């Protein structure tokens, strides 16, 4: 009833299974190749012809921000937004704010040397003021527990560890960022988020691999 | 109660004026100066000290799209968004498909000649994907009546006008996309867009010094 079209180590893929698992939804996972795409995700998806894709009952929802939407409006018990208002606007604010920075971590892949050194202070920058103005003193964005906006930033746990191994940098650090860092252990301790995450050794030759290709 | 600092040519602040206006919200308008910005909208907006700002109850909510999904749950009467999850889904989807493609619109502004022909041949394929797959035969992308999709897409009306007048270029045509150009119409003939939108003269002496500054 449930499927999902996505990649093994996309976090975008990620978020959509920590939604469903969190709402108790059974799901199929479709795994898709991106060499050669099935003829269900060219029609589901014509738009950006690309991964993660919900299908429930048949009609499809892709980018998974809106996914999570769906997901929460559709089941919804075990709330993972706030219901007040400008609760919820703060919520989606910061969701915004990530989704808008996701490409000052581009810059991790493709430059080197004092470039790259550049590259790593911005996005410690961009980490800095989400661990000030949107975490706080809190344990996790959504308070005692985990909520949309810690799924939409669980890929800066192990996808952006392995972006740092990969290009030799260092970004989320304990010194520098320390309630984010508290944060991003707490997050992968979560026994939902630890029972559903790429094995590290995989993602690693992953990033590797896409740097070697971004140069 | 509720105040909105914002410009007044610019689109993102139309949005708001149009949701508090169709949902009857009693607003203050402050005009909000480039050149010297206000203590209230560097405290209120720190993260991109940009406008629009909505202030509730001394509350900011920046972001025109987190600031029209706030009014349409602060204030729910004359709903903007559907009930169904599925509709909710495909109304998000649209609007962020708009907000990802208002850098394509862009290019209008910076390119010359055949560089120039081949943006605007760009922005009419991607009004043509929301023409095709948004809108289709419905009247508004609302259905009967506006709605946030509809608002959101509201810059493409006289501030894509301007733009086109400006750079020379034409992109929004009755002949190439005939169902969007009749929707452009309609939407400026809806009574509360007509009493509400910047005098053309004055938007256009605007696009015309924008393209000027970004060659
Ligand atoms: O933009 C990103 C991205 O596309 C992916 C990715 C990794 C593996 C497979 C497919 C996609 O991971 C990220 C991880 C990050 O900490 C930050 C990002 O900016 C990204
Ligand atoms: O990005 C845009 C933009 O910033 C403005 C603007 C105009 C006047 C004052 C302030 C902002 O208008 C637009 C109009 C469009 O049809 C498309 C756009 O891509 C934009
Ligand atoms: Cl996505
Ligand atoms: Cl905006």
């Amino acid at each position: 009833d449930v499927k999902l079209h996505g990649s093994w180590v996309s976090p975008f893929n990620y978020r959509v299974i920590w939604a469903l698992k969190l709402k108790g939804v059974e799901f199929e996972h479709i795994v898709e190749d991106l060499t050669n795409k099935s003829e269900l995700l060219l029609k589901y998806n014509p738009v950006y012809k690309k991964i993660p894709v919900l299908v429930h009952g048949g009609k499809p929802i892709a980018e998974s921000l809106v996914i999570l939407e769906y997901i929460e409006e559709t089941w919804p018990e075990n709330p993972l937004l706030p219901t007040d208002p400008y609760e919820r606007a703060m919520a989606r604010f910061w969701i915004q704010y990530g989704a808008t920075k996701t490409a000052a971590f581009g810059a991790l892949f493709r430059a080197s040397g004092e470039e790259l050194e550049k590259a790593a202070k911005e996005v410690v920058e961009v980490l800095r003021v989400l661990e000030e103005q949107g975490l706080g003193d809190k344990k996790f964005f959504g308070g005692d527990s985990i909520n949309l906006v810690d799924i939409s930033f669980g890929l800066f746990t192990c996808w952006l560890e392995a972006i740092e191994e990969a290009a030799g940098v260092k970004v989320l650090e304990p010194s520098t960022l320390p309630r984010l860092h508290a944060w991003a252990q707490n997050f992968i301790e979560v026994p939902l988020i630890k029972e559903n995450i790429p094995d590290y050794d995989k993602l690693l030759l992953h990033m590797k691999g896409v740097r070697e290709k971004m140069m």
